């Protein structure tokens, strides 16, 4: 199924744990609504940065 994509990663810093979840996306935009998705489906809210150099999203709270 279509091999034209990054793979992009959201990182989650809570208290001294870190989740990370990381999966492909056609561009940047489409991976942020994926991850902001599944954020909101799990109890977390917080400050979010993005780093194109290596295509992920940090999510701190």
């Amino acid at each position: 199924h279509h091999h034209a994509m990054d793979t992009y990663k959201l990182v989650i810093v809570l208290n001294g744990t870190t989740f990370t979840y990381t999966t492909e996306a056609v561009d940047a935009a489409t991976a942020e609504k994926v991850f902001k998705q599944y954020a909101n489906d799990n109890g977390v809210d917080g400050e979010w940065t993005y780093a194109d150099a290596t295509k992920t999203f940090t999510v701190t709270e």
